[PDB]
């Protein structure tokens, strides 16, 4: 049987999540890597952007890094994990190579090196639950995550790149350590080497601005960047030239290097021995411990379980996560409305009101504050409140009257007995 | 007198936004187009994507619309709205351009056409809410808005266009129409021409897959395409080649179309035509209306003037958003929490309770809910819930003691005239 992708994390039809623990401990539980010491190299970020295709050259790296021409033949196709045109995803779930890498360090430690191919983010099969789980599954495991980006690393891409490593974080135990070693910003087709040159150097310069913090930023720039900083330990970025309009457009490319443009040759061959040399090559770690192969499967059992269950929030567009804050608020302010309103009415301190009073002002009080929460103005506006958030306002607010009954009831039990006694005499 | 851009949303470092409301009267409410019917065309998106190299081809076509070689001399540089290369972003706010072209439509109406050229979301500088506020304003504006995007759509582009549409939405008025027109995704640099044809038709069947509304798709998926489908009136997609790497990393470039790819070309003479032609321009509505240039003006005013106060809620990073939600709603269940406790002990059928003893099992069950509630797991950490809403809940839980202490207080009454009457 020759090296192969090997399907570990699967994604369901219904958006469940599978791992295949056979699989994955066939490759990481055999004799010859259990106990090794591993490093754990990911890629994973937006679909469609040529992670898969990376990642086979990370694989000619690995597999012939004694060799003096490491990168190919440049007639030879690029095969390994899957990759292709066309703008469906087509790379699910996580995958690994079937094949660990068993690489001596210049400290003379033998150390296992798994490599990890994830689903780009957001394609349009996709939840964003899926999505994160995917990248934080990714970034939890992996002690090296390159996080491919498109051209520019933007706003956005921080703000997801936040997302997806906080939803990792709350699936982690807690440590007083960082969550994460090292993040490589790898950005595709940079368009702009008379700015920062491509590579390592011209993407740390780059990057060092890009993701600069400073006390007198916007507090939300601010914060996304102090995330980042605060997740891994090494922060770097590489700025790869374009391909070449054959790698992306023409239909019969097949990953040979002879219709690959030059200047993205020479800089995948700094880029992938940067990444994947003996020593670059950074032996995983989670909650301070160094891990085996064994170890790591079982953290990545122990990750998928949590992801599997419901104890972890929900990730949420910027849309469904503001709309359900600004019900939540909403929905707050109408509900304290109604209470201080009904204190004021039967308070402890108020007198007893007769039931049909209590009603009538109960139901006056109530219905002002359904105006008042649909009156405030929310992101999804009213549907969405009506749909969500209305029922447990009004619902709610009942229960609090129904607890006004008993508050009011009990500073006049024989209101009615002694009504009726009165009403016959 | 020579037509050029200008400013008429500027935002300012401190992340306000002002109208430059003389160049705007200036430039629509001028006789020749004040009363005019209005097309607004605006192109909005990421920052750095082309949007303004884009409007001054639109302005070749407008105004060299009459010759078939509208799209230039292959040796002139390209003009108009500033556009370059280099990482940092050069277009802010909305511009717009100062000269009003006027149009024969093919039913004779003569109409006035507004170009509007805007910053590109997602820059280094902006908040989430300057990204929005220029994307909602332009599309609230624009009567066509061609939503520039870079090599496909993917999903966070739909919640991005579902996000600022929507702030666009709580800034206008309640309508029974659907609040915008026409809607063109432009896929900058489609790489896939044998998945789907460069142009409108190929654009078309590819969007349609991607918007398309399925019984079995995950609801969320579903509910950002029934948004953007309720949003416009009419929706295209157009697929572009890749200009060229010259255009892309020539510093040098300067927007000849001698140096830009020849399919790029071709197809870009299609595009400008296909949005901009008189049988293409849509005369901007507002709510049902058609609205002419001195209208505009005063929607210019009105929706800024919304943006810059505080009536509208502000748009959030999904972090921000998600750690807030969360934490109203770890803070409700608290609170929650503690008033049912408290009404097991303290609830109207239960008796009197000596004041000791309330406040001894006060103070258990508010720690009880202060425990639940810092327990609760959340985006955002633990310090974002203790700095933002930790001393809130306890305080209001303190609050709600103080009600229930009433509510105790009423159940021991002695009136001492009426004991020794008894
Ligand atoms: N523009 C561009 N295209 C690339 C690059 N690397 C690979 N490609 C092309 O991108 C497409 C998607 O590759 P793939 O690895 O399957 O993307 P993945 O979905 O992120 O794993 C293929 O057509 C590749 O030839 C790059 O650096 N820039
Ligand atoms: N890859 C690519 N680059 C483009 C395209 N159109 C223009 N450019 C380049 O994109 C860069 C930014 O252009 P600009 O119009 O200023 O972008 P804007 O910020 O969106 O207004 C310039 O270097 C242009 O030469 C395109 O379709 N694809
Ligand atoms: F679109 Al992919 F791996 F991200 F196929
Ligand atoms: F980056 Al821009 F206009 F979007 F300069
Ligand atoms: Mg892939
Ligand atoms: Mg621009």
């Amino acid at each position: 049987k020759k090296a192969g992708p090997v399907q570990v994390l699967i994604v369901k039809d219904d958006h469940s999540f599978e791992l295949d623990e056979t699989a994955l401990n066939r490759i990481l539980l055999s004799e010859a890597v259990r106990d090794k010491e591993v490093v754990a190299v990911s890629v994973a970020g937006a679909f469609r952007k040529g992670k898969s295709f990376l990642m086979d050259f990370m694989l000619r790296y690995m597999y012939n890094q004694e060799s003096v021409d490491w990168v190919g033949d440049y007639n030879e196709p690029l095969t390994g994990f899957s990759w292709r045109g066309g703008s469906e995803r087509e790379t699910t779930g996580i995958q690994i190579w079937s094949e660990i890498f068993l690489i001596n360090k210049p400290d003379g430690k033998k150390v296992a090196v798994l490599l990890m191919d994830t689903q780009g983010t957001f394609d349009s099969q996709s939840t964003l639950r899926d999505s994160a789980t995917v990248f934080a599954l990714s970034t939890m495991i992996s002690s090296i995550q390159v996080y491919n980006l498109s051209q520019n690393v933007q706003e956005d891409d921080l703000q997801h790149l936040q997302l997806f490593t906080e939803y990792g974080r709350l699936a982690m135990e807690e440590t007083f350590l960082k969550p994460f070693q090292s993040l490589i910003f790898l950005v595709r087709d940079w368009s702009f080497p008379y700015e920062f040159s491509y590579g390592a150097d011209g993407g740390a310069k780059f990057l060092e601005k890009r993701l600069k913090v400073s006390g007198n930023q916007h507090e939300e720039l601010q914060n996304v960047r102090k995330h980042i900083h605060s997740c891994f330990t090494n922060i770097s970025c590489f700025l790869l030239p374009h391909p070449g309009l054959k790698v992306a457009t023409n239909p019969n490319f097949d990953g040979k290097l002879k219709e690959i443009d030059d200047e993205f040759i020479k800089n995948l061959k700094i880029l992938i021995p940067w990444l994947l040399s003996p020593e670059s090559l950074d032996i995983k770690e989670i909650n301070g411990n160094k891990i085996t192969c064994r170890g790591l499967v079982e953290y990545f059992k122990a990750y998928i379980k949590i992801y599997q269950g419901e104890e972890l929030p929900h990730p949420k567009s910027m849309l469904q996560a503001t709309a359900e804050a600004n019900n939540l608020a909403a929905v707050a302010t109408a509900k304290d409305t109604y209470n201080k309103k009904m204190e004021e009415i039967c308070g402890g301190d108020k007198p007893f009101l007769a039931p049909n009073d209590l009603q009538t002002k109960h139901l006056q009080l109530k219905e002002e504050s359904v105006k008042l929460f649909r009156g405030v103005k929310k992101m999804g506006g009213e549907e969405f409140s009506r749909r969500n958030y209305l029922q447990q306002l009004e619902s709610e607010i009942d229960e609090l009257y129904i607890q006004y009954i008993k508050h009011n009831d009990s500073k006049n039990i024989f209101h009615a007995a002694r009504a009726a006694a009165l009403e016959h005499h």
